[PDB]
């Protein structure tokens, strides 16, 4: 459930809340995510994303 945050906006990926809009059911840790998946807020690549 380890949070990852957007070095861009400053979203936070929250695992246990997951992010439906996208495909991505709650309980989906952020090593997990489709490869394609982007910050919902603004648009950065997970490379862009930290641990939180
Ligand atoms: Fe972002």
């Amino acid at each position: 459930m380890k949070k990852y945050v957007c070095t861009v906006c400053g979203y936070e990926y929250d695992p246990a809340e997951g992010d439906p809009d996208n495909g991505v059911k709650p309980g989906t840790s952020f090593d997990d995510l489709p490869a394609d998946w982007v910050c919902p807020v603004c648009g950065a690549p997970k490379s862009e994303f930290e641990a939180a």
